[PDB]
RNA sequence: CUUAGAAAAGUACAGCGCGGCUGAAAUCAUCAUUAAAGCGGUUCACUGCCGCACAGGCAG
């Protein structure tokens, strides 16, 4: 059982339980980990260490979303569990308008969960994106201990989210059914690394992770020759073979209330909202059964707003490169243009 | 180092019957395109013969 509320305050352009009155329940923390099936992940809390945390959905926000989202069919998505919880649909559709820069163009993931946050559906969570990037870092570190990626940028080419279902394995018969959205986003990403020299492509593609947000991210064989390292992103951007796509940025304007959220959504119905970071409800503490013996802390997902940026002249890369700032009260990946 | 680790929604199907858009019309008077202009072989493919040839063949 968890009852503790938010410990700390968040910036105005990030959403958490602190911005809304949480007295919609149905302060002690005492949970089990060894036999429980709750989720558990690891993120870097420092340049040389990681932090384990188990993001748990806050029923306050889910209710605050179910109550408001009715009569908003244009931006409402419904799901039945085992019970009907409506969430925030992402617009209507997806249109298609240092040195040593490394590219992995045209990465397609098939069957990636779109229920990033418990109160929205759409593009997969940027937390999962950063986890995939860091898994790539770990895989490439075994063959080269001096390889670090300072920051990355994500370009989306094709986005498609529709209702599907997971056929649970038999445990006799199959357990209670579950309905969750899935996505097949086609995306390309840029990497800023400190290697500062060329690396052989065979090990680079051998170390490329496949899993991405419970999906299968694989790159076409004929695009292997396009995996090359360039010293300048200005010429790197002119190089990838896809002339269509969008760049992801953060919405710095205020989104304090869900009414203001829907007001912001209705001017363009093109921006998307998904999980961007985690707000810890408990300070990092060690428990006997962690993911890898690191400090564990029950956290809560934060919903942000992803902007659309068309790269061109007079477009600073500082507005499109994301990284994990590792704040003491929350762990989130945001673009480095915000001070 | 990804609400991490895993997952087959699939089997059948006849939309069918019938139909009058019809009545009437004036597009309509007038009009100045005007002025001004080098496209240039220096030699180069000539002169004889035959044949009746506005025919067709010879040589230097």
């Amino acid at each position: 059982v968890i009852r503790t509320q938010a410990l700390g305050e968040l910036p105005s352009f990030l959403l958490s339980s602190s911005k809304i009155p949480p007295y919609h329940w149905s302060t002690t923390i005492n949970v089990t980990l060894a036999p429980n099936y709750l989720t558990q992940i690891s993120l870097p809390d420092s340049d040389t260490s990681y932090i384990s945390l188990s993001p748990v959905a806050s029923l306050s926000m889910q209710s605050h979303f179910h109550q408001r989202l009715q009569d908003e069919n244009r931006h409402s998505a419904i799901t039945r569990f085992s019970g009907a919880f409506r969430m925030l649909k992402s617009g209507a559709k997806f249109s298609s308008p240092n040195g040593s820069f490394l590219v992995l163009p045209n990465i397609r993931v098939c069957g990636a969960t779109a229920l990033s946050s418990p109160v929205t559906v759409g593009i997969p969570s940027l937390t999962a994106f950063f986890g995939f990037v860091h898994a790539f870092e770990r895989n490439i570190n075994r063959t080269t201990s001096s390889f670090r990626v300072e920051s990355f940028a994500i370009c989306v080419h094709q986005l498609h989210v529709e209702k599907r279902g997971l056929t649970a394995e038999f445990v006799i018969s199959a357990p209670a059914t579950r309905d969750d959205w899935q996505c097949d986003v086609v995306f390309s990403l840029i990497l800023n690394t400190n290697f500062a020299q060329h690396i052989d492509q065979d090990t680079l593609v051998t170390s490329l992770p496949k899993r991405l947000a419970r999906g299968s991210a694989k790159i076409a064989i004929d695009d292997f020759k396009h995996i090359n390292s360039f010293s300048t992103l200005e010429t790197a951007i002119e190089s990838l073979p896809i002339e269509a796509g969008r760049w992801l940025s953060l919405y710095a304007q205020s989104n304090n209330n869900l009414s203001d959220l829907l007001a912001a959504m209705t001017e363009d119905h093109q921006l998307m909202a998904s999980c961007v970071g985690y707000h810890l409800l408990e300070e990092p503490k060690d428990k006997p059964n962690s993911l890898r013996g690191y400090k564990h802390a029950i956290a809560e997902c934060i919903i942000g707003l992803i902007n659309s940026i068309t790269f061109s002249s007079e477009t600073d890369p500082n507005t499109i490169f994301w990284s994990l700032k590792n704040y003491q009260n929350y762990l989130v990946v945001q673009p480095r243009s915000i001070n």
